[PDB]
């Protein structure tokens, strides 16, 4: 489709506006449409942990105000507590660096039958890994070479990602692609609304001067990175009821791929438990 | 404070403590509303504590088998976002978790700063099956530990690290849910005859009806020993789940607003520097953004 | 006891003198006990970690250049590596600081069997943190005093001390004591030898400005912390070969009061051992050296 | 040696690599006295490479119980200071662990640079046990994995996670301690007739005998599948201790060789200032 990317080197960036709504152009019927699919998120995510088989990561990767947290919070405020964690990818402590960059990011997996959202990801380390070069001011080996850092990321990354394909986990990859006018708007609201302030800080306006050197480094990761097994998804992030609606149908589809049932005990269980039953019935004379 | 809530030292007789009791509402359909208002109130909360990063909360639900914990977690704590939520359930130790202390495994799951983090069981499972089964007459311990003194130490340091807790900014909800001996087993009988819900049963939880008296007898123990102002015990009524949801989700409710979150107010410093940005952001469209100020 | 505090509110840092050298006065004695402590240490250590019933905490808590690191690596490089973590306890982090101050200390706590060496400790809480009042500017709910932070501390660092002690593991609190004009002089060191100047920093040189608050509140730490199970070692930390010595007799003594020993099987797990003896004799037609020969 | 040292895939034929050579040093105590120097030298290495903070190492050891894991440890690392040193023994996973993917707990475990740390077992442990046992046929996993093809994509997701680590200044040197039946039944007999060794000894230990040939097959299964230039195995006989800790501690300070570790140089910058906190602390003592 026109969202989902699942080929290597076949992405360009221009071709997804950051405004397109070709899915669903009237509003009220994608907010219904989107708690239709709710619904069916919860339903799923009952099975999926009742059954233990297969995690599931959902990861959105995006600029500042694209729509990372208030996607995660009304498409998914729906779940359940139980087996859902949601992880953000912050700047890296002095800990998580003297380790390997997958070294937090493997530690925040999910369990199979368990949910983990991710609040940026390990393509940090190809976003602003890339445009800021940070490799080069980084404690690593003499013998690693500058020139095959990021080529040697994306491989690792690839590899990655299908190892926890092999090992029943999947991966959601979420690119929210909103406009550079668009976060402007957004800030905005963050500085002149008291209770959206604490959620603004100098790292995000700072990052605007690199705007379009972070669309290239996007454009790259998706090209090296998107597979049948570990796709895309290129998501327009200008409208949020849009995004929102867009981002319910992946997580939805992608549960209906899982297939997740509540599962069926074996013949031998099931005679021990009709002898539990009988002995509760005949403990309260045949009255429950 | 209230006919559920235990607030003090050796105050606790758990015969007085109906497991039908409903006298808080009466009205079935009246509660169920009731505690749909809550739940929005609960995500409000959330939000502004979230926001704030001053104070966390463990919301820990103690009880036996088909009790109603995850019945309740789900109906009632599926209104919090993702954001800033852990649920933690605390099983058979593993071979590491013995071989640490046993507050190691409970301290390492509490929340940061802004955060809640759900306990499906607790660090009082060591003064519950701990103190029912003598387990610690079977594990590995120094031979200066006196084994006559294990329960009475362990009710004096779980007094001590929830007080520590709360003077180190993390609130503890303690629900003990109040089920019958008879309503457990209609739970389990649904458990049996339910398909979507054979996966819930186990041999164990049949097997430890037979110590039902003595876990109880802990239950009250605990109770008496750890109940204090600042980390108290609510006792629910656990046979109507219905009003089991609608007591817990009141709980939930009354402990954030006592611990009043608020969105930050940003220092003068910030502000400074925002009216900056908002300028600079505004020039680069030439004032063609969406401001709630005049220009 | 002329170096170790065990008891609250009994502990004056102006008698206890940095250049002290009484146990041992002279330096080639002292060089050889130590090497035989050493050996000791590693022998109880293999029976601490074969009977897995107590962990032991051994921490070390001083200013800069003080001889925490070299101390560390040259009394305790006696331990095999089975069982043994070092953690250095450096500027918390955002995950943290977001965290209770005990969270990342409780998580390096020592199983049953192990040793932990803590470089630095949860008391950094009560000296950096008291000197520099650094819970001012840490995010906290609105109901913390800020009056009572410490005192706070001080108490819920002697019950999580208790319950540790309660919990099988044992900590030994070392103060490494040294002279201003000693730090100076391996500060000099640390600047002049090419293969120590990594170890140098702006906040060890700044550290210095601060030198009798970083007194008064060990002083307040001691006189807070030291009971007769979690005492204080209060060690003279002028000259190295005295002050390793000292450390070497602290931690071989600790391990003695603990007394470990090579786990006796039960009976019953020995009547199988004794079938599992025979079948493997069979199996090489009693050409196995066996200590019964038949 | 390369006698010892396998560094190419499908190159392995495990009954050519006999478990009591002893050809790169027939004397005993020149071994014995070769082996402390060497230990001199890993200590060395040891400081500069904490000192530094570039490159990692991971020293694992994989072999049957009795084959000499712990002794060596415990007698050629022994010498190491406990700055960056852990020790991680890999056991039966807990229900914890198996929930996660298998190698979740192993990646947890790796050194951070500057750092040591010593692999009791390792993830091998799921081409091993996991192979002889099949014990992912009991595990809970996706209906969608290929029960047919578990093991052969643990050797390409192996392979790809060793990669990863080299390429992110972790090295592995996988030992495999080479002991023979007969001499695993002689250490056997020492634990059961020594009291103070009885707590080494355990049911499982003697029950593993029974698979030992299906144990030496996986192993050279993985052996085959695994070697690389940059994560080489070395096949150690074991049936003589002090061969093995001296052909051990051979691998060991050769490896740290090629890290080449070295105390850093500050720059002139940091010289500067040091050179005026000297003065300061001069004039602060009258030049005493
Ligand atoms: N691997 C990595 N390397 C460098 N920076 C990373 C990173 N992973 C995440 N980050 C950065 O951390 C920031 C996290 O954004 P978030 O909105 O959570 O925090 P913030 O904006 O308050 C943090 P800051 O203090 O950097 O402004 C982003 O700038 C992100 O690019
Ligand atoms: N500290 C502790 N010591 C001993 N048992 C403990 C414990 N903490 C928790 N447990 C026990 O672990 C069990 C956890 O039950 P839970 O309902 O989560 O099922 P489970 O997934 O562990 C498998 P089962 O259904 O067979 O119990 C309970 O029996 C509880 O008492
Ligand atoms: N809980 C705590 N709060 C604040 N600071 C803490 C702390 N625990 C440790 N620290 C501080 O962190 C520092 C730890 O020193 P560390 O060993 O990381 O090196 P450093 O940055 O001083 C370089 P150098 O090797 O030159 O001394 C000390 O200054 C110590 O007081
Ligand atoms: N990934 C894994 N899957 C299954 N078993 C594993 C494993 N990793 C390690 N193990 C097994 O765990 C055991 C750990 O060996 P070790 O000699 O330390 O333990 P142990 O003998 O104390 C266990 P016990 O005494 O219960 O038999 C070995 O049998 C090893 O094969
Ligand atoms: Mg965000
Ligand atoms: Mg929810
Ligand atoms: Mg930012
Ligand atoms: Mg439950
Ligand atoms: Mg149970
Ligand atoms: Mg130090
Ligand atoms: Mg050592
Ligand atoms: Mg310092
Ligand atoms: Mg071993
Ligand atoms: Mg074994």
């Amino acid at each position: 489709n026109i969202y989902k990317i699942d080929k290597l080197n076949n992405f360009n960036l221009n071709n997804h506006k950051t405004d397109d709504y070709s899915l669903c152009k009237d509003k009220d019927t994608a907010l219904e449409l989107t708690q239709k699919n709710i619904q069916k998120i919860y339903d799923y995510q009952q099975k999926l942990y009742a059954e233990k088989k297969e995690g599931l990561i959902i990861a959105f990767q995006a600029m500042d105000a694209a729509g990372k947290d208030g996607t995660i919070r009304e498409v998914l405020k729906a779940l359940a507590p139980q087996g859902v964690h949601e992880k953000p990818f912050k700047s890296p402590s002095s800990t998580e660096l003297a380790h390997d960059y997958l070294w937090r990011v493997h530690n925040a997996v999910p369990e199979k039958g368990e949910i983990t959202i991710f609040n940026r990801s390990h393509y940090e380390d190809v976003l602003i890994g890339k445009v800021k070069e940070l490799y080069k001011f980084q404690n690593k080996a003499d013998r690693i070479d500058e020139n095959t850092v990021v080529d040697n990321r994306y491989e690792d990354i690839r590899n990655f990602e299908k190892y926890l394909y092999n090992n029943s986990v999947r991966i959601i990859k979420i690119f929210l692609n909103v406009s550079k006018k668009e976060q402007a708007e957004r800030f905005l609201s963050r500085i002149e609304e008291p209770e959206k302030n604490w959620k603004f800080s100098d790292s995000d306006f700072e990052e605007r001067v690199y705007w379009d050197k972070y669309q290239q480094a996007f454009e790259d990761a998706i090209n090296a990175t998107s597979t049948k097994d570990c796709p895309w998804y290129v998501v327009p992030a200008d409208r949020k009821w849009y995004m929102r609606y867009v981002v319910s149908e992946i997580v939805v589809k992608t549960l209906e791929e899982m297939n997740p049932k509540y599962p069926t005990v074996t013949k031998e269980t099931l005679e021990r438990f009709e002898g539990y039953r009988t002995k509760l019935l005949e403990e309260y004379n045949y009255d429950l």
